[PDB]
């Protein structure tokens, strides 16, 4: 146990009250909105997002990185780090690692998650940075490259991947590249597309029978003229041409400004290319901020989605989600703890709409109740109902107030020695 | 006399009286526990006003098309009975604002129908960006700034004259918004069109009461699409501070470029003594003018916070002129009115509930994650019971929108008016 | 019949001769010398065309007002007046694009008209984002995609009799752009939404001859502030591959999010062989509708490039159905129409300049720098004498709006015309 | 010399007849226009435009940076570098300084500046970032931190910063911080403000009487939320308070998506807070990219707006323009020999509008031709002009061939070592 469970206890019930009051208050205002909140409840509790392994050390920008105490020393201080989120929150029992940066035995992997209660989610490759002894340099792209030898040596890498993987649980591996130009003429925007879906197809060979492929678009960053994987649309058209096995993730904050995101969702669901979402928020570009902190509200409506899928009965619908941000002036524990908290709260909201009266004013164009409707579920203080969910399950009420009680962030900062 | 049946109102609230009881009650013993008096905030919230547009009565349309609805006004008279529905029921409303040519008539009547009605005037708003019967010098090539004098001369002229006939009805500021800009790069000579722009704002100050108000608003963009005269705050500012004591900007949510901070914007004009108000409204592409905190309720509170918090540094002299600016081209203008200003009071309200002790020591200890939680805890409450509660104290509707749609009164206009 | 007298023309052009055969003479000299026949460009200029929308030759305006010019068009016969125009002085526009109900008129007389002014139509545009006079379902909440079979189906049949018209003025293409969305989250339902769209498209593609295209096109929003049924390429293509081989997308280079990269988008559609065509014109806030080229012309550059490109190498079956659509809102739409067509031509013979060898060279060295250096020394040339010289050959005018304005078609017209008011 | 000479006058002569043969084409359509060439030329081959000692170096972002060969090290290696581009374009004599990343010995900066011919322009400090052994960290802000020793520490560093620049010839220090939010909250927009205002006042009191204290707005990054200095709104609030020797930087991808930024410069200008201009390109946030490189015509605008103020001389108006940008994926070198070309490019196409008739259509509103009276000017290929400017006054005809041709960049990797190859 990261954080002391006497810690926890005695935390959960100095709020017991409060939550007592607060939880049965919600329960009676539901009833009378015809919801059990016992139902929602339940659903919430069994709630799951990823966490990265790379999201619990703090992160920077090109211009500086200012990292805290105790930061990480490596993947297995990550897991732990994972496992204290995963302890409070019960919301994040899987972990996503990325190689080459947690490259590591995976029979001692496995053995860090077993003895965290901790499973391992998508595989995440990298070939948008050099690792040592490489021989053939990303700098002008990785799959989409023109060199040949480098699209094989990215190739391996993926493939290297999807064996780790395969060794510690995973069932997934996600693809993000940084592959496209900075001046216009510098790429021939088809063939560098050809380029990359040919060694995609590659890829997509070493996919064992039940794992599936994730390919995430981008609109810039690092490439700041062109993208190969730019949008949801070149991402589509990726997924439907290597298999059934190749589907698309969605990442918040890689959209063109006031772009409609729920739509984009909705529209890959339609077509069953929706692979998973990669959860975050931000107000400028890919500014990988806590989820909801930004547009609350976004959040929650990507949700009525994904909710609505499940309401319309899309078949085999299981998204991969994942939360991929950057912490760079918070502790990025309790940045992901509240992110996570934020997730399972827009879920909440979403359950409580009332599809059935929804349907209605959809179908009468009654476009104001329409929108009321959605937001008699958003304006809902859910909060009682996460809450409960980790008590119930082992979790602390306030799991932040909790994680700073255990005094835990200045534990690890007497254990591990900065760089 | 009251546009909607007493009776009605009465029944519509019984009928709901009981529920309302519950919630109110949970959410006092709720802010009891946050050392929050529920009295102190429902009192400040039936305090909240903010004016209606005249034209926002009436169905809006966008240059591809309009598609009234039916007992749509047909003249000023008809609009203002509409606008004390929405006061009747919201208690929200109790001034609107006039727009010139289009609501031209005996100010004398107006003030009478307005006292009849218990309805007040806000504003007077200009209109140089259309021409009117009559008109001598077109206003296709701009205004106030327009390169022949003649024209700048008729544009002021006008604008005395809403002067005028506000001070008649009770109205003690002028709101100038005008197209004036360029739709092709060297069209226009950017400093000079606005040295026109400033002489011509000087006379019309100069023609200004010494108990009024006079507010420019800025715009990014429409009609004028490659340049805009007064295109945002900064200008504004310059305007402002150029003009006089008596001059001040107005900030339009919806006039902004993407990802504008606004709220930053709000607190900038109020440290320097030029917020003279706002216009409310949401958006999520350009100048959407849709109904505020329909796409982005989060904004809608964090530009409150800005004004609780500038009452909350002792800043003084501070009144703000609220106004809500909106088209409603899909669906029943008083409904949707009803349900802004609704959105308007529970920004208003949870930013009211913020715990600004709490949030001073998390700023000052630079801890971002407690300090933006602090914002949240406000935010997630929902503060619906306390608007309900208010405006039945005060002779209005627990549910406007359902009061309002049971009252039949949309279908007895509709049989009233022309089709 | 002449829209504008030739001796004008040929005055005007006599006129500015001497000035032109200098240009020429000194552009050509240095295409020579990299290697490039002026002649060979010259040659392909003069044969490219756009069309014309029959609309935009009268004075467009905002939800805010409008502001109407002297000599405004009456209907679709003074509208192909004024085409033949834009045809006679810059010989880039053959074909004019009509829009229904707008130009509802007999066939018969159309086609003679058009014949008489030496002008052919293009692909046919419908309309249901806009209710007419005595329709009997609302496209308030929608056509193609509302909720209500009927109103769907009143749609359809709108879209099929455009067709018909279509089939006997000569036209061979329909393009459907609707205003089809949600102001409000919650109003629409995405999925519900598109598949009634996807299955009325679907009746319509039933009525397209043999030899036809339907051509769908995106937006990002308006009039919809919320959501757009088809607001992106991504959806567009989704609806073109649903529908058909007839069935392909049309790319408005307004209709777009800030800072999107339109020429990917391009290339991706002529990739997967659907790019319909591209309805050019400019813009830097939103579908702003500016003449083209008058606010970025790099951009509209790289589109052509793009175009050139695709066509350098083995043209599949590639012929855009190019047209112009634009709002004219602050200048004689006439003279708008015509510099917008040259920019058009502009941007093309630049991307004719381009040393495609030498890009593919540096593309593969990854040499970026020259990479885009190749393409800038082919954008950088004043191709002006070369669309100066290709007017003049054909029988235009060296200097379009000069000899436009020295007709006085405006105050003839103006003449001819009953008085417009301004919209309040 | 960084790049021979012999190399120079052999890469001239080898192009010395196309371009005599097109600059006397373009003297003739120019003529034909009422315009002289020579006038032109004079002026372009006097246009400067600092250089960045940190812009010759390979650029990267947060996911990655991939150096090429001969990186330079240290301000020494930078400004051997830098030279590189003055004698090629002649358009960069003077190169802006950054602290700490350039600090070494003043007499030993003007020492091997006045030996490759390089002079120094405005100081640039640095607290977007902790240096080792910094007692306070800037983690949460500088001048507008909320902890007193800490704004004294950034303050007391900027002061410092004008003490170098006294001693090498700069006459300006520009301020660009990180400064901001990055959720709500996190800061008090007001607050936040009024220490940077009562901070950077500080800072003036410290400026000579020639000084001038640039102060320099950006929407975002690092701060994803709120930057104190988001704005030119803002940004004239500062300068406007601070005083007469303050002004305001203008960097071209600051600006929020679709900003009119030539209309920023010109409200600026029209108020006296014009400090300068910092060039580059972008299409999506703060790319840094090569200027002209996207969107040439906005660049084209930007000067028109600078020439215009410049040929009527508005007081006020003595702008120190710099080039800002990141090279990710080119040869540093190459890329700002490029983009100073492009700078000057705009120049001269902006020197051949004819302000009469422009002026005209302005006045009569008659759009089209007062935008086709601008597009005249752009469309005019101005290429001639500047190679003929370069070749006049020592520097190269073909810039970019003849560093190829002098294998500088082979040289310099033979000098210097690199990580690991
Ligand atoms: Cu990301
Ligand atoms: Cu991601
Ligand atoms: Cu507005
Ligand atoms: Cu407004
Ligand atoms: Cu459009
Ligand atoms: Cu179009
Ligand atoms: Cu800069
Ligand atoms: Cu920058």
């Amino acid at each position: 146990f990261r954080i002391a469970q006497d810690v926890v206890a005695r935390e959960n019930d100095r709020r017991a009250s409060a939550l007592k009051e607060d939880y049965e208050a919600l329960g009676a205002n539901l009833a009378r909105r015809g919801v059990d909140i016992e139902a929602v409840t339940a659903k919430v509790e069994k709630f799951f997002v990823a966490v990265p392994s790379w999201g619990v050390g703090t992160g920077g920008t090109r211009f500086a990185r200012f990292p805290g105490t105790g930061e990480p020393r490596g993947i297995f201080d990550k897991l732990d780090d994972c496992a204290v989120i995963q302890q409070l929150t019960r919301a994040t029992p899987n972990v996503s690692l990325h190689i080459p940066w947690d490259k590591a035995d995976p029979k001692e992997l496995k053995a860090r998650g077993d003895a965290l209660g901790l499973g391992f989610d998508a595989m995440n490759s990298n070939t948008f940075s050099d690792a040592p002894g490489q021989a053939h340099s990303y700098k002008y792209g990785s799959l989409s490259h023109t060199n040949a030898a480098t699209r094989a040596q990215a190739v391996e890498h993926n493939l290297e991947c999807i064996e780790i993987g395969k060794a510690i649980g995973s069932k997934a591996l996600t693809v993000w590249i940084g592959d496209g130009s900075n001046f216009p003429g510098q790429s021939n925007f088809t063939r560098a597309f050809e380029r990359y879906l040919s060694a995609m197809a590659e890829i997509y060979k070493g996919l064992p029978d039940d794992w599936k492929l994730f390919s995430e678009h981008k609109m810039y960053e690092p490439a700041f003229y062109s993208t190969v994987v730019q949008d949801w649309g070149t991402n589509y058209l990726i997924a439907q041409t290597l298999g059934p096995k190749a589907q698309c993730l969605v990442d918040l904050g890689h959209h063109a400004p006031n772009t409609n995101i729920e739509m984009i969702v909705a529209r890959l669901i339609q077509f069953g290319k929706l692979g998973g979402f990669h959860f975050n928020d931000s107000k400028y570009g890919d500014d990988d901020l806590d989820a909801g902190a930004i547009e609350p509200y976004r959040l929650f409506l990507v949700f009525n989605e994904l909710v609505d899928a499940e309401a319309r009965g899309v078949k085999g619908f299981h998204p991969a989600h994942m939360i991929d941000q950057s912490h760079n002036v918070t502790d990025p524990i309790e940045s992901l703890i509240n992110s996570a908290n934020e997730i399972r709260r827009a879920y909440a909201q979403a359950l409580l709409v009332d599809r059935a009266a929804l349907s209605g004013y959809q179908e009468d164009n009654d476009a104001l109740m329409a929108t009321e409707t959605l937001k008699r579920a958003y304006r809902t203080d859910v909060e009682p109902i996460l809450a409960e969910a980790r008590r119930r399950t082992g979790g602390a009420v306030d799991p932040v107030a909790t994680y700073r009680a255990s005094g835990y962030r200045a534990r690890v900062a007497a254990e591990r020695p900065a760089s």
